[PDB]
């Protein structure tokens, strides 16, 4: 599984949730990408049954794009909350979050709850961001 | 500029300062790549004034390299600083280094002091960690 697959399956099961189903065409725009890069990746999927190509999701595909969309929002609340300017967030995101450990993302998984679970944590940090 | 450049002078920057100068030779084995790799990118690199071909950083490499060893540490610190496993540091921030607005590297520049000026927070966060 390599960050383009991960990528990928992440964007496979957006278009579900949102549509119902996922297109290469859908697929190839999202990723704005040529529908022959999107064909060659699906056979791989397929290949490694994360998918069966009409585009269906294995019980294996839908665990990982699942988590890999539990990611993506977790670490833009990450930035967001941490005072990153909102339209910098998701660029930065798509760049990093195919490249951090289970680890990173658990600890940064409590991070966020630190800051979510006690308001007066975030006026300090922000504090500190005025300093 | 790119990615990877920023990468070679990462390394180039770190290589002068640890030794005092920076062999191809030992480029090539620091980015484990082969040293033609190397002189291609070393030529492109001195193109586009970062260096000159031992080799030498012009003030405009060196800013770079100075500010990527600083965005390099402080990355560590701040995996280390919310628990993250040791030995997953290092490779976490390699492949997240750079791939960050400079917005994010200086909001998380302050949470690091946010934690930093009061353990107390450090070991409130630990405690969500068992939660
Ligand atoms: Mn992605
Ligand atoms: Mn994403
Ligand atoms: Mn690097
Ligand atoms: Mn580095």
């Amino acid at each position: 599984t390599t960050p383009s697959m991960e990528d990928y399956i992440e964007q496979i099961y957006m278009l579900i949730e949102e549509k119902g189903y996922a297109r290469v065409s859908d697929i190839a725009e999202a990723l704005a990408v040529h529908p022959s890069s999107v064909t060659k990746m699906v056979q791989k999927l397929d290949k490694d049954e994360y998918l069966i190509y009409g585009l269906v999701l294995t019980s294996k595909g839908k665990k990982i794009g699942k988590r890999l969309v539990y990611r993506h929002e977790l670490l833009e609340q990450f930035l967001r909350i941490i005072g990153v300017d909102e339209e910098k967030i998701y660029n930065d995101v798509e760049g990093i979050e195919h490249h951090l450990s289970w680890n990173s993302i658990d600890r940064i998984g409590d991070l966020v709850q630190y800051f979510e679970e006690d308001d007066a944590r975030k006026k300090d940090l922000k504090s500190i961001q005025k300093k």
